[PDB]
């Protein structure tokens, strides 16, 4: 006895509402379970959201060896501004690309294994 | 120095992709942190997603007194089928309403404090 997801009532704003509420929990540090250290800066997040948005974080936390880490030290060459823009993106679906930050954002998205964002960065370069 | 979310590049499928990947993590029991007990049945979930989708779970886990609970026993009158349909909805944006399940689903959504789903249930009744 079943009901295929395809025949069910679609709530067109549900996914966007969930992501906005996850961002609100991040803003209040509710159930955050990791600190991402990026040179002199620290960013708290939900490992579930990191894994949902990044090949790097997916590959780290899917491994039972690293599943329970509370601190991740990113590569020391990663631009914290680049990382912060992408973390915002993960929690908002909005990507802040500017002439001043495109190379930092693109290099960081390559490291985080966010292929659709890297492609978008290549589109932004083609448009400037 | 800032960039308002409103002037930023919108990824129209990002929120839906995040929610599908959270559902995949739930399907593999990766970083689930609660068991919801509903009479004879048990359902594992992510407290962050429960809080994002339900006034009842928001109010429970926002309280530092209950923030760390690993087990929630729902009211013994809650229909496990009703609960399972709504948990699926939380993780998919798809709501399985049928003549056979509408009253169970609506009663459960009232208990979970999911006002937009209760309203939709009232619309389904008006249409049958
Ligand atoms: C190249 N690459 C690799 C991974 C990736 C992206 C963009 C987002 N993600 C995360 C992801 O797929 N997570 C995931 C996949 C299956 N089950 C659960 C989860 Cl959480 C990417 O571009
Ligand atoms: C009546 N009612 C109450 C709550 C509710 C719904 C539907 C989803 N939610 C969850 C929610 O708002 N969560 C939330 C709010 C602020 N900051 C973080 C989070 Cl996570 C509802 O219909």
């Amino acid at each position: 006895m079943a009901s295929p997801a395809d025949s069910q009532i679609q709530f067109t704003r549900h996914a966007s509402d969930v992501l906005l509420n996850l961002n609100r929990l991040r803003s209040r540090d509710i159930l955050t379970d990791v600190v991402i250290v990026v040179s002199r800066e620290q960013f708290r997040a939900h490992k579930t959201v990191l894994m949902a948005c990044s090949g790097l974080f997916y590959s780290i936390f899917t491994d039972q060896l690293k599943r329970n880490l509370s601190v991740i030290n990113l590569d020391p060459e990663i631009n914290p501004e680049g990382f912060n823009i992408l973390l915002d993106f993960m929690y908002t679906s909005r990507l802040n690309l500017r002439e001043g930050n495109i190379m930092a954002v693109m290099a960081t998205a390559m490291y985080l294994q966010m292929e659709h964002v890297v492609d978008t960065c290549r589109k932004f370069i083609k448009a400037s």
